[PDB]
């Protein structure tokens, strides 16, 4: 299992991000890709030195797993992304990952070559100094095109100016299809109980088929596995038994607990009557504060050491922005109930590696 340590680092980072993200996104849907974020940061890490590099190594959990000392890590991420990025029939996963760099911060040839070999077309030089607004529009157009129109204005107007030197831009798009097709003649409006007092209407899909499901009364939850019609991704839905059971589960979830709850011992194939809201979600984040709070403070202040990217005097990450879009479309004996009509957590995983590709909270339609 070559990819096992990288999958584990990604999961630990996922829950580190969730713990920070949820502090400032209360009573809100959450959707992000720990994988696309960690790949973006690994690309920057390749050019970081000194304390900046050390902080990233710890915060990305690389301290537990040519182009620098961590070339193997870069090689494993490149291989993993190549697996999951693809357009098959009924499967489209796109990651848009780019570091935009000010013209007057010349890029070291070695970093440019390393990005070409390991991180695709992941680096672009632009004129922020005297064309920061055109640069902004060009960046946002690229993100918008790569996400099939779904992630618009990722870099907002206040975010770039003549002093911008580096912007990390990361977006992920996924559109897949349910394997057990939900028949649209059964989709209908049902109340979603955001709280015991507040309900909102949602288009609710209904399925009745064999599914793997963990039934966990000691944790007061059920975990449903939903395969997709094509690709090697699947969804897990963690549904609290109680209308307001989410908070207790968010306070306790981490990589170790998630592994315990999904152990194959208690995952059982059985007939399930599933109610699930239409899963089409978009979220955008400025992750600068979150990543500083995780320990990568140096990267975002003028004392950043990015001398493996450029020898220029001043250099730092001005903004790190992430946009995530996820959609699953449909196709044209007693049952266990799985009625996801109150807030829940969900994730999309890459089955061959157990890598978390998306992590999210469904709070409200």
């Amino acid at each position: 299992f070559r990819m096992g340590s990288i999958s584990a680092a990604n999961a630990e980072f996922c829950f580190d991000v969730f713990n920070e993200l949820k502090v400032q996104h209360t009573n809100e849907n959450i959707l992000y890709s720990p994988l696309s974020i960690i790949v973006a940061l690994a690309m920057v890490y390749m050019g970081a030195r000194g304390n900046t590099e050390y902080q990233m190594e710890k915060a990305l959990h690389f301290d537990s797993i040519k182009c620098g000392k961590s070339v193997n890590i870069h090689l494993l991420f490149k291989e993993l992304l190549s697996d999951i990025t693809a357009s098959k029939a009924n499967y489209s996963l796109r990651i848009a990952n780019r570091l935009y760099a000010e013209k007057s911060r010349p890029i070291l040839p070695i970093y440019l070559k390393c990005v070409k070999k390991l991180y695709r077309a992941g680096l672009e030089t632009v004129n922020f100094k005297t064309a920061s607004d055109q640069a902004r529009q060009l960046i946002n157009s690229w993100v918008e095109k790569q996400t099939e129109g779904q992630i618009k204005d990722l870099l907002v107007s206040s975010s770039t100016d003549l002093d911008t030197t580096l912007v990390l831009v990361n977006a992920i798009y996924f559109k897949g299809m349910w394997k057990t097709a939900f028949n649209a003649e059964d989709t209908r409006e049902m109340p979603f109980h955001v709280t015991k007092e507040e309900s909102k209407p949602v288009q609710m899909m209904c399925m009745n088929n064999s599914f793997n499901v963990a039934t966990l009364p000691a944790e007061k939850m059920k975990i449903l596995e939903l395969p997709f019609a094509s690709g090697d991704l699947s969804m897990l839905v963690l549904l609290p038994d109680e209308v307001s059971g989410l908070e207790r589960i968010e306070k306790t979830i981490n990589f170790e607990k998630l592994t315990e709850w999904t152990n194959p011992n208690t995952m059982e194939k059985r007939r399930v009557k599933v109610y699930l809201p239409q899963m089409k979600i978009e979220e955008k984040y400025n992750l600068t504060s979150v990543l500083m709070a995780l320990g990568m403070t140096d990267l975002f202040i003028p004392s950043a050491n990015l001398t493996g990217i450029s020898s220029a005097e001043s250099l730092k990450i001005s903004q790190a922005v992430h946009g995530a879009f996820m959609e699953l479309s449909e196709d044209g004996p007693e049952l266990e109930q799985f009625r996801a009509d109150h807030p829940f957590l969900f994730l999309i995983k890459h089955n061959p590696t157990n890598t978390i590709v998306y992590f999210g909270r469904y709070w409200s339609p």
